C-alpha cells in the first residue's frame, strides 16, 4: 500500500511545494491549513485529479489554547482515517511577524509565533508516535544563531523546534521514528545567488530526509541557505 | 548608590548562591521566590543583618498565563521600589520534570516548562528594558546586564525531557535575540549553562553518584557558589564588551561522548 | 558526455561504497588510494567491467609535505587525462590513530593525521577549483565535539575539515562550486577491532544499535552531489543515527 | 611562592596585554615572542622594574618543522628554568593573512596552521608532561562566519577549538582545565586607513567599536582563576555580539 504524510500549513508557498512532491514521490497527503480553506482544496482538486482520493484537507487553528492538543490529535487521526496509516508528519507551518523587547497583546503572540512555531510541532510529535520507514521533519530556520532584530519571540520558537527535534529523535529511535529538520534561509547577499531561491529546493530535503536513502540519519538539520548562514556581518 | 539585582528562583540552591555573591559583591538584592517563603525569608533576614536594607523578598508565579506579563512587570517594579534602580536580572526560577511523548494536562506542562524557562525570562527583559527609558542617565558608570541560566547539555538532551529541553533552547535564543537587541541601550545579555550542579534534593545518592562518575573535571557535581562564579563575571566590570556568550560550568561533561 | 568523479581513499569501505554509488548514477570515477593497491584495481575492473573506460585508479601519499601539493594537483589531473572533466571531488581519505597528550615522530603524527583530514582535502581542493553541476564532498566526523579520548591531532583535522568546508563554501559558491559535508558516527568499525568492542560502539547507537553501513554513508554524499541539493552549500549532513545527541 | 605563566607572541597587541593583566595579578612571567626582540625586552624590563625576577623573554619561531616540538618544549623548560613551575600557558601567538583558493603554498600552510593549532598542540604537550593548572587559547569568534579567502587561518583556528575540548577531556584527570577566549573584532592593524577601521567598528552592537586588548585578557584572567576551578572546555567570546549579527 501507498504511504500516507501529513504537511501542516500545506496550502501554500513551501508547505505546498512538499506536499505537491510527496504526492508525486507516491504518497498519499493530508494538507493541513488554517484560514487558506480554497487554496487547499484547490490543491488536493489537483492531486486528486492525478490519482483518485489522494489527497484530504484537514482544517485546524495552530495557536496555542486549551483545545490545541485536541486539534492536533485530530489532523493525524485524519490520516488514518483517510487512509490507514500516517507514515510521515512535516511540521511547515509557521508565523512570523517581530516582538520588539522595547516599545495583539504580547501573550497572543506568545500563543501564534510559541505555539504554532513549537508547541504544535510537540503536540503533533506525540499524537504522530502514540499511534504508531517512519520520520517526522520539522521545517527550522537557517538563521537561528544569527536572529532577525525585533525577532526574540520567532526566534525562541524556533529554537525550541531545534530542541525538540534533537530531544524527539533520541525518545522515537526505539519506534524506528526518525526526526530531522530542514533549515532554509537580500539575494546579493547569498552566496549561491545565482541560483533563485526556490519552495521546490525545500522540497527536495524533504523527500530525501523522509526517503530510503536517509535511512539512518536522525536528529539531523539540513540548512538549505544558498551558504547565507556563513555569510558574516 | 549600591546597584540593585532581582534573581529568579533565589531561594535556594543555586538561585540562593546567586544572591548570595551578588550581596557579598554589594549589590542590593531582591530574592523571588514562588513556593518557598520561609526560605526567603530567612535568606533575605540573613542579608540584612549583614547589611540593613539590603534584601527583599517578592512572591511570583511565573507559570504562563495572561496575567504573566503582569507579574513580570511587577518584579522588575519590586526592585525599583525598594532600591530606585534595577542594574541586574538574573533568570534562574526553572520547572524540570519529564514529559514523554509515548504514553497535570499538557497544556499545564507547556504553561510551567516553557513558562518558567523562556516566557518569564521573555516578559522579565522586556520589563527590564522598559524601565531603564525613565532612569536618568549614568553615562560613566552604568553596568546593566542579564544572566540567564541555561543547561551545558541543551543538544545531548535527557531521556523524556522534551518540553524542558525545548524551553532551555528558547532561552538561548533569548538570550542571543535579546543582546543583539538591547546591545544600543547598553545592557548586556549573557547565559551560563551549569551541567550537572546540585542534584534533586530527592534523588537517592546512587542516582547522584552516577551522575557525578560522568563528569571529566573532578567526577563530582559544580557547587552553588561555582555556578555563582561565573554569574558575577558576567555582570562585572571584567565582561563589559561580553553580550550574548553563554559560558557553560560544566567540568568537561558537554564534551563526553555515549 | 558522463560527469567524472575523484574519490580519495577509495579502494576499501566508505570510498569504495561511494565510488561505487557514483558509478551507479552515471559518473566516470578516479579510485584514489595509497596502499591498497590490488583492492583499487580489482575495484577498477568491476566498475570497467560494468562500462568500459569508466574507472582509473591513481595512487598517492596524502601525507603533509612540500611534494604534497604536487601529489594533489596529480591527482585532480589524473581525473582530466582519462575523462577530460572533473565534476565531483570527495574527500574521504583519512588516517585515524590515537596520540596522547601525555605519555612515529610527533611531526609524522602531525604530517599524516592533519595532511589527510584537512591539508590534502584544501589542496584538492585549491586545485579542483583552479583546473576547471560541481561540488565537493568532504568526510566529516559526527562526534567532532565529543572526541575520542587521546585523539587530540585527529580530532583537530577534522575541526579544520569543517572549517575548510565552510570557508571553501563560501569562496567557491562565485565559480558554481558547492562545497559539503557528510558526518558518519559509528560506520565500519576496523576490521582488527574485536567483536566485543564492535558490540559496545553498536550498543550506543539509538537508532538500530548498529553501525551505519558504508552504503547509507554513500547515500548522503550521492544527494549531495545530485541536482536535489543545488541550494545547498556549506552544510554538513550528520549519518549518525542519533549518536550525537546522546549523553554521557 | 608566585605562580608563573607562559603567554605566546606577548611582544605586542592582545599577547602584550594579558601578559601584563597576569603579572598584575602576581605571575611570573615568560614573554614569548618570534620577530619583536625590542618589544618583548622593553616588556620584561618594565615588568621586572615593578618587581625584581617576575618576567624573561623566550624567542622562537612557531612555524611547522621538524623542530618545533623541541622548541615548544624549550618555551615550557624556560618557565620551570625561570621560576620552578608552569602554571598557565596562553596560546596566543597566530599568524593571519588570506591564502585564496583560486610563500609557498606549504610555507603558508606551515606558518598558520602550525602558529595556530599544532604550537598550541606541542605546548600543551610539553605543558601537561612537565606536571591551579591551565591553559588558555586565543580563538577566533568569527570561526563559523569566515573571512572571504581565509581558508588556512579558518582551518588553523577550527583546529585550535577541537584542541580546546580534546585536551580539556584528556588533562581534567590531572586537573588542568583548558579554555578558550574567542575575541571578534579587537584591536586592529595599525597601517588600515581608519575608513577601514570604521567598517568593522560599526557591525559590533555593543558599543560599535573594538575590544581593547585589556577587555580580552579580562577574560582570560578570569578562566585562569579560582572563580573559574569548574570551567573546562568553555570558549568564551568576547566579541560585543558581533557573531550574533546577521549578513
Ligand atoms: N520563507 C522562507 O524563506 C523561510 C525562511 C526560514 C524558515 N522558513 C520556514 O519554512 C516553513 C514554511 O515557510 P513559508 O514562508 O512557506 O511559511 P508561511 O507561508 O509564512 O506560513 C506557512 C503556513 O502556516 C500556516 N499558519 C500560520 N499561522 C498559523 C496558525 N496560527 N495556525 C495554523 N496555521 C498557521 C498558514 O496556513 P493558512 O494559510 O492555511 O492559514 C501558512 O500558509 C516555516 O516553518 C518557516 O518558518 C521559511
Ligand atoms: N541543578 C543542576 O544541576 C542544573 C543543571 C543544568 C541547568 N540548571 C539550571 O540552573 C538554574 C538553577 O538550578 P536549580 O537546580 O537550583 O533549580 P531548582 O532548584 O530546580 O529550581 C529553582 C527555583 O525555581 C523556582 N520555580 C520552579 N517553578 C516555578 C514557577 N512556576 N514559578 C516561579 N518559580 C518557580 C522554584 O522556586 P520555589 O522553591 O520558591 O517554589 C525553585 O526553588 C535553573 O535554571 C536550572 O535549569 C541547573
Ligand atoms: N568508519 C567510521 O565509523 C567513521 C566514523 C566517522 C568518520 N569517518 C570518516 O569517513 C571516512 C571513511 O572512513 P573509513 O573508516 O572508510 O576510512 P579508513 O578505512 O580508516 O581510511 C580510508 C582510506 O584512507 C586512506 N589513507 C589513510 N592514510 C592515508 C595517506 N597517508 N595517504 C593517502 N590515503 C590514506 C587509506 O587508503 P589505502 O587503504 O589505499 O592505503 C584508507 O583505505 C573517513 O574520512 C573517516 O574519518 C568514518
Ligand atoms: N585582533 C583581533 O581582532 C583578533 C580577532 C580574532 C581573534 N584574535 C586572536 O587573538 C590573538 C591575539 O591577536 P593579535 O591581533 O594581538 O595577534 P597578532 O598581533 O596578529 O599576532 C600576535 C603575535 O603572534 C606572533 N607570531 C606570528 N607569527 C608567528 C610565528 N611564525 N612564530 C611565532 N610567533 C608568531 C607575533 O610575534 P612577534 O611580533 O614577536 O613576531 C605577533 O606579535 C590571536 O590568536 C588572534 O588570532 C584577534
Ligand atoms: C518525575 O520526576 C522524575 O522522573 C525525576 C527523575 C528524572 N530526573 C533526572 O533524570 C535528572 C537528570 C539530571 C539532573 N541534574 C543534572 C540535576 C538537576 C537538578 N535540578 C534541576 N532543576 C532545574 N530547574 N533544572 C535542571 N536542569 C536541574 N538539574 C537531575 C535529574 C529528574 C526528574
Ligand atoms: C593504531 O590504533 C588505532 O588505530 C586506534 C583507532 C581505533 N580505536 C578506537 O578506539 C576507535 C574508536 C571509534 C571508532 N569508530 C567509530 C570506527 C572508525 C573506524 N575507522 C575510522 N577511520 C577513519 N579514518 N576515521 C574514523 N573516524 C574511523 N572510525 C573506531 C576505533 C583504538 C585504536
Ligand atoms: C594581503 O593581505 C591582506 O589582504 C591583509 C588585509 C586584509 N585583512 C583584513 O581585512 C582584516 C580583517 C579583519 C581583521 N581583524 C578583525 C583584526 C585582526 C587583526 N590582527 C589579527 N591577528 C591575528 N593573528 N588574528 C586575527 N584574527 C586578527 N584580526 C583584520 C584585518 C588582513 C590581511
Amino acid at each position: 500500500e501507498a504511504p500516507a504524510a501529513v504537511v501542516t500549513g500545506a496550502a501554500k508557498r513551501i508547505g505546498r511545494a512538499i506536499a505537491v512532491k510527496l504526492h508525486q514521490t507516491g504518497y498519499r497527503v493530508v494538507i493541513h491549513y488554517h484560514n487558506s480553506a480554497e487554496a487547499a482544496v484547490s490543491l488536493a482538486d489537483e492531486l486528486n485529479k492525478e490519482r483518485s482520493n489522494t489527497a484530504v484537507v484537514c482544517q485546524a487553528d495552530l495557536t496555542n489554547s486549551n483545545v490545541l492538543p485536541a486539534s492536533c490529535e485530530e489532523i493525524i487521526n485524519s490520516c488514518f482515517r483517510a487512509f490507514g496509516r500516517c507514515d510521515v508528519l512535516v511540521n511547515n507551518a509557521s508565523a512570523f511577524y517581530p516582538t520588539p523587547l522595547v516599545q495583539k497583546t504580547v501573550e497572543t503572540q506568545v500563543a501564534e509565533l510559541i505555539g504554532t512555531n513549537a508547541i504544535a510541532p510537540f503536540l503533533l510529535t506525540m499524537s504522530f508516535a502514540q499511534r504508531q520507514n517512519l520520520s517526522i521533519v520539522n521545517l527550522c530556520d537557517a538563521m537561528v544563531d544569527q536572529p532577525c532584530m525585533a525577532f526574540s519571540l520567532y526566534n525562541m520558537g524556533k529554537h525550541a523546534l531545534v530542541g525538540l527535534t534533537q530531544s524527539a529523535a533520541l525518545e522515537l529511535a526505539p519506534y524506528g521514528i526518525r526526526v530531522n529538520g530542514v533549515a532554509p534561509g537580500w539575494r546579493r547577499k547569498v552566496p549561491l545567488g545565482r541560483r533563485e531561491a526556490s519552495a521546490e529546493q525545500i522540497a527536495d530535503a524533504v523527500i530525501f530526509l523522509v526517503s530510503g536513502s536517509a535511512q539512518y540519519i536522525t536528529g539531523s538539520i539540513i540548512k538549505v541557505d544558498g551558504g547565507l548562514s556563513l555569510v558574516h556581518a
